[PDB]
């Protein structure tokens, strides 16, 4: 089944790319109509980010969640 494919690549791509700061934690993620979006850092590293005023790594990157468009 198709969209059991990108399901599984969905699974990795989150599993495999921590959060760009600490480089351990999984990133922060919402999800967004038939779209995933995951963002580029952890809850606490962002949060910190917030707080020490560095928007270096904000950003995130969105994901269709089924396999067709
Ligand atoms: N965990 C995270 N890692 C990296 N960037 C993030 C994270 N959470 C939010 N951001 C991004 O950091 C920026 C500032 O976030 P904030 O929530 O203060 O503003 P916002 O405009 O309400 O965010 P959004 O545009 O997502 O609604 C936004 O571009 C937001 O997408
Ligand atoms: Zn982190």
């Amino acid at each position: 089944d198709d969209d059991d494919k990108k399901t599984n690549w969905l699974k990795r791509i989150y599993r495999v790319r921590p959060c760009v700061k600490c480089k351990v934690a999984p990133r922060d993620w919402k999800v967004k109509n038939k779209h995933l979006r995951i963002y580029n850092m952890c809850k606490t590293c962002f949060n910190n980010s917030i707080d020490i005023g560095d928007d270096t790594y904000h950003g995130h990157v969105d994901w269709l969640m089924y396999a067709d468009s």
